[PDB]
């Protein structure tokens, strides 16, 4: 039945036309920002038709998956439907672990734009869109689209890019460079943060602080060689924000848990939150482990 790669497949052109929305509206010029729970909890109308199209083209061809995405939303227009595949994927061998797997065992988690706040601010590509599948609790594939990727370049530019991993496979569409040797540049929320997320990264000895949005960003960040670490102690983010994005970090020889050193979990019954915060680096991630100290341990429960 091949059910992980056709569903990778199809996830990869369902992201692509994800951005395709995420550049609409942009273009479009009303954003429809509606506040959640404060003014840095932003929904905008991307969100809520990103989640609505990657949703029903999903469920059209995948009705028996799981699929749990961030935005409370209440019929979707064709024009929504992504009905295409990406060919080239499909020609892969499914890595021979995942090779049985049934198409109802599978939770995919979706954040349908991730940076959303920092999307309202203008800074376009800190933005990204997440399809996460897990299997058995772990995340095993992921797609991340970054739809203003080379955004800067020029009117002639192509706009987006669309990066995929499977573990067993790898992951693709970036090119994989080391954080700069000799320096320590941990990355964290511009938005979000707190005393203890500061005093946390204050004991890991950083040379450089990144303040960005988005956790796909950050990812992005680490298997690029921008930054050495991510490190947010404090809750705030949900499993689709991490699902995606571990996959890829994982894929490449990255590491992604909790600020105690605890995996993530993602079946279908698991709490949205993250509660104890995430570190993630893509070399060196027990330096980083070994630096949290214990005060902001006791004050995050898993
Ligand atoms: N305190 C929070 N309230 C709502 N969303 C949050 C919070 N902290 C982190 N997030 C979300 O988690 C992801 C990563 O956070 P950030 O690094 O601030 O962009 C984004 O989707 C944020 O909106
Ligand atoms: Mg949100
Ligand atoms: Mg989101
Ligand atoms: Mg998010």
């Amino acid at each position: 039945h091949n059910v992980l790669m056709r569903l990778v497949a199809s996830a990869y052109s369902i992201a692509q036309k994800a951005g395709t929305i995420v550049r609409c509206v942009i273009a479009e010029g009303d954003l429809g920002i509606v506040q959640k729970t404060s003014a840095t909890d932003l929904q905008t109308k991307a969100d809520r038709m990103v989640q609505m199209s990657i949703c029903s083209s999903l469920s059209r061809k995948f009705p028996k998956l799981t699929i749990i995405g961030e935005e409370d939303l209440p019929e979707v227009d064709q024009e929504l439907i992504e009905d295409g595949q990406s060919e080239e994927i499909l020609k892969q061998p499914c890595p021979s672990q995942y090779s049985a797997i049934k198409e109802e065992d599978l939770v995919v988690w979706v954040d349908p734009v991730d940076g959303t706040k920092e999307y309202t601010e203008g800074l376009l590509d800190n933005v990204t869109v997440l399809i996460g599948i897990a299997y058995e609790g772990k995340a095993i594939a992921g797609i991340i689209n970054q739809p203003y990727y080379n955004y800067q370049a020029g009117p002639d530019a192509v706009l987006g890019r669309t990066i995929w991993g499977v573990l067993g496979l790898g992951a693709f569409g970036f090119q994989l460079k080391e954080a700069p040797a000799g320096k320590h540049i941990i990355t964290t929320t511009r938005s979000h943060s707190n005393k203890l997320v500061t005093d946390c990264i204050a004991a890991m000895n950083p040379d450089n602080v990144l303040r960005v949005g988005g956790a796909g960003n950050k990812i992005i960040q680490l298997i690029e060689g921008k930054a050495s670490a991510y490190v947010f102690a404090s809750p705030g983010c949900k499993k689709w924000d991490t699902c995606a994005p571990e996959v890829i970090l994982h894929a490449v020889g990255g590491k992604l848990t909790d600020i105690h050193g605890n995996p993530l979990q993602y079946d279908k019954e698991v709490k949205h939150m993250n509660s104890a915060g995430v570190l993630a680096a893509l070399r060196n991630y027990e330096y980083y482990a070994s630096r949290v100290p214990e005060s902001v341990k006791s004050a995050l429960i898993p």
